[PDB]
Parts: C-alpha cells; structure tokens; sequence
C-alpha cells in the first residue's frame, strides 16, 4: 500500500504532466497522496495563474465576516459577524492596518505558536466565498474555473443527466482569519490555488481516521454535538494541534504558499488559518473514486448548515433515503 503513514506528499508535475488534470489527480492517487486527505501541487516554471494582480483592487467584498470566537484558545468555536462591503482595495489597507496586519515573528513556526497563543483574543475579518476567478482566460493548465463540472461526472459515472452549476471561489484573507474543521459538501475533492500574498497553514485527518476526530469534537463540544449528528458541517469548530496530539488523533500539517495549488481528497478534514493578506481561489470537484464517499456521506439536516443550488440534486441522487429529511433542513 503507497503512503501507509499518510503523509502529506508534494508533486512537481513538469508541463506536459500538467495538460492533463483528470490524468494527474489520478496519477498522485497511485502514489498514496489520498491518504493523507490533502497533498500540495507546486506548478512548472513555465506555467502562470495570470500575468499581473496589479488590477484587482476594484473587485467587491459584498458580506466581509468578523470572525467572532467563544472558548480556550485551543477549543474553541467562532461565528461570523456580517460587516458593511468594501472593495478589496479597502479590505487590504486594512489587513495591513496596526489593528490587523500580522505581528514580527521568526519563521512560520513561532508565528504558528502565537496564532493559537491569541487567536481567540482578537476577532479578524475574512473575505471568504465570493464567486469568481482570477484565472485568465488564455491559461489553460489548472485553470480553477475551466474543470470538469460535478454533474457531468454524475452524468458520466451514472448516467442520469442534473440540473446544476460548479463555478469558484475567491477568498481573501488577513492575519488570524480561519476556516474551521470540515470536510467538502458531499465529501467531495476541493482544489485551492493561492493567487498572492502571505501564506495559509493548513491542517489535515487522514480520511481512514475521519470518524476519531468526529469522536473528539462531540466531546469537546458537547451542545452542539447534541443540537446535531453532524454539526461539523456547521463549519465553526476549532481544535489546535495541541489537543489533537494530547487526544492521540492522526494529523499532518503543512504550509502553502503563493503560486501553490493545495488538493483536498474525500473525507479529509482540515482547517487552517491565513498569515497576512492574501487571496486564494478554490472550487469542489469529483473523480470516479468521490461516488462511494458521496453515497455515505453524513448530512447536516438541523437548518444550520445551508448550502448551494446544486447540492439537492446529489443528496436527491445519490443519498435517495436522506433526501426529504435533508431538504427540510434546507426549508
Ligand atoms: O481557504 C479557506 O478559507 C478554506 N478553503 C478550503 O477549505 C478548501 O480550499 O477546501
Ligand atoms: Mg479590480
Ligand atoms: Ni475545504
Ligand atoms: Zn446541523
């Protein structure tokens, strides 16, 4: 068996290993990189996302979100405050303000030990979930919006024609902001390119030990573990390295950087945190290997987790027994 540690693996695909998507994801798949539940993809020296960011300031930030947090500051849950929009011009002064911007540190580890020193001390503003790309047209290796969509694969594997769309996702970022543990909607893949500026730390469960980090959090959060079966998909947990390891369960970690792709495979938890300004782009995707995890994928069906168009039709689909306990989740 490839990978029998699950260690995050790092590809560097030359460019004509890069043509081929569909044939790459596959091909780290052969090599283990899925147990892991995340790898890193470090482009060729030839290829380019886009040729400048210098025209990017205008771009919207409709629903910036203050991210709130109540606990320890390694167990600990935030909620997103709704803020007035601003441009990604306005929000990028801002990061760098006194208030905000990232404080001196050594190197990514002493500034990984202050975020979870403090993080729960200050309440950061996140740019998260704004349809869009930056990918220019013109590049067509990786480019986050031009990827097979979901339903077709549906369609491929299946054979039953959905409605629905898969387009991406910008996100801007500032120090301390947070994406808490989660897998995909529907366990599917994620892919993240991050386009500029300072790095984001990430954090992963191997998919073989999914459910040993499920068990922890329903006891360190033991209401909202009550409140609902799979309130992970609620998407405000935190727990830090430091518990994880004192609870024995399985993680890896790792740093992205500008100009790096990140995978995440099904059923690989993860949550992480951002270094300074930034902006990443990241869509969900699926391979023939996501239909057995989308079958058994756990549902949020309390009201709180709320989610996009196009996942009815996979629950409707793929999960026929869940469907009407789901939508009324949705209602
Ligand atoms: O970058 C973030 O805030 C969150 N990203 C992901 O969870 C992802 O790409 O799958
Ligand atoms: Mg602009
Ligand atoms: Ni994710
Ligand atoms: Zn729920």
């Amino acid at each position: 068996a490839q990978n029998p540690n699950c260690n995050i693996m790092i590809f560097h695909p030359t460019k004509e290993e890069f043509n081929d998507f569909d044939k790459y994801i596959a091909y780290m798949e052969s090599q283990g990189a899925h147990r892991a539940g995340l790898a890193k993809i470090i482009p060729p020296k030839e290829w380019k996302a886009r040729e400048t960011y210098d025209n990017i300031s205008e771009i919207l930030i409709a629903t910036p979100l203050q991210q709130v947090a109540s606990g320890r500051a390694g167990v600990f849950t935030q909620y997103h405050k709704k803020k007035k929009a601003m441009t990604v011009g306005e929000y990028r002064h801002l990061a760098n303000s006194k208030k905000y911007q990232t404080p001196p540190h050594q190197n990514f580890e002493d500034l990984e030990r202050k975020y979870w020193k403090n993080r729960i001390y200050n309440s950061p503003i996140y740019g998260a979930d704004i349809s869009g790309s930056l990918f220019d047209e013109n590049t067509k290796q990786w480019n986050l919006g031009h990827l097979g969509t979901i339903q077709d694969l549906l369609e491929k594997e299946c054979g039953v024609v959905i409605e629905g769309v898969n387009t991406p996702y910008l996100y801007f970022g500032m120090w301390k902001t947070t994406f808490a543990w989660h897998t995909e909607d529907m366990d599917l893949y994620s892919i993240n390119y991050l386009h500029l500026g300072e790095p984001k730390t990430w954090y992963v469960v191997p998919p073989e030990h999914g459910q040993r980090l499920e068990r922890l959090a329903r006891e360190l959060f033991p209401g909202s573990s009550r409140g609902c079966g799979a309130f992970l998909r609620h998407k405000v947990a935190l727990i830090s390295p430091t518990v994880l390891k004192e609870n024995g369960i399985p993680f890896n970690r790792i740093t992205q950087e500008a100009g790096e792709f990140m995978v995440t495979f099904p059923y690989g938890y993860h949550a992480g945190f951002n270094h300074g300004f930034n902006c990443a782009e990241a869509i969900n995707f699926a391979t023939p290997r996501w239909i057995d995890y989308g079958k058994m994928a756990s549902q949020c069906s309390c009201g709180e987790a709320r989610v996009t168009f196009s996942m009815d039709a996979f629950v409707r689909i793929l999960q026929p027994e869940r469907y009407d306990l789901w939508k009324r989740g949705q209602d």
